[PDB]
Order: C-alpha cells, then structure tokens, then sequence
C-alpha cells in the first residue's frame, strides 16, 4: 500500500517540511544533544513491552510534544548492538498529550496533529544504529527529521513525481495520498 497521511485541517496550507520543522522545535532538541529514549514521567514506552512492541511512544522532556512509532519494533538495550531500535516501522503519529499504554489498548495522542502510515520501513538488528528505522525514530527525539523526510519524499515520489515534502497537506490530499481530520 502507498503512503497515507492524516493531518488536522489547521495544517492544510502548510508544507510537510514546514510542519515537521515546527513539530521538531516543539519537541525541543533542535541542537541534537543525545537523549536515552525515555521521558521523565515514563508516559511512553513499548506496547506491550517491556522492550518490544507494536508501538513505541515518547513524550518530550521540554514540552507536551509526543510521537508514536507503529509497526513491529525491538530495542536491544545493552545487547550488541546496544541501544538499537530495529524492526518494522509502518507509521509515525506526531502531536501532543500522549496517553494510554498496554493496559489501555494502546498509546494515543489526545491531540494527533499529523500521521504518516504505510512507511514500509524494515531494518535488521545487524545494522545497529545505522538502520533506517533507528535513524528515522531517533531523529524525532533529537531534532533532525531528515531520515523520516528522505523516506516520506521517496514514498510521495513513488506515487507522483510532482509531490515532495515541499507539497502542502491540501496538495497531497488533491493527489490522493493525504486526508484532513478535525482541528
């Protein structure tokens, strides 16, 4: 299946790149200092966990910003290659007000701003922190969405070569790859 994007109508006239830069700044680490993948309130984590899940969720330590990575994800912890997030990445949901968990039937964003589905990413454990899945998700807590964008831009062009991360959400809806959600 082709990339599918949901967006709050608030972002209709914004480019994907613009929104991602804004959300990155909201998450609060645009100087790329290394974090350890856990928020200060243990609001996120793996579902079902403890170190593997169909979801990996993380809240910012600087703001209410949060994301949920969806697929079939694995964290190596101290096992070689250490501190690697690998496996299948199907989706990224961005917004704020992270809630839920294993006990709640999954993580959710009370304010889901934008989501990217059918990303079709798979990284094996052997690639360690060089894996695309690791780089894409690590970028979302480390202020650098370039790996996610390489993947979104590539997926958009696979559908239509006139699309890019510089397309507005409304332009992507007109091209059949995005749909608006309530503000």
């Amino acid at each position: 299946m082709s990339i599918s994007i949901s967006y709050s109508t608030t972002y209709s006239g914004w480019t994907v790149a613009d929104y991602l830069a804004d959300w990155s700044a909201y998450f609060g680490d645009v100087n790329h200092r290394p974090g350890q993948g856990v928020d200060g309130s243990n609001t996120g984590g793996f579902n079902p966990g403890p170190f593997d899940g169909s979801q990996y969720a993380l809240k910012s330590t600087a703001s209410d910003a949060a994301f949920i990575a969806g697929g079939d994800l694995h964290y190596t912890l101290f096992s070689n290659p250490s501190h690697t997030l690998w496996g299948k990445l199907d989706s990224i949901a961005l917004g704020d007000t992270l809630t839920g968990g294993a006990s709640s039937g999954g993580y959710a964003l009370d304010s889901q701003e934008v989501s990217f589905s059918n990303l079709g990413l798979d990284s094996p454990i052997a690639q360690g922190r060089d894996g695309t899945v690791h780089k894409v998700v690590y970028g979302l807590m480390s202020g650098d969405s370039s790996a996610l964008q390489g993947q979104i831009d590539a997926l958009l062009k696979a559908v239509d070569p006139s699309l890019s991360i510089n397309s507005t959400f409304d332009q992507l809806a007109a091209a059949g790859v995005a749909h608006a959600t309530p503000a």
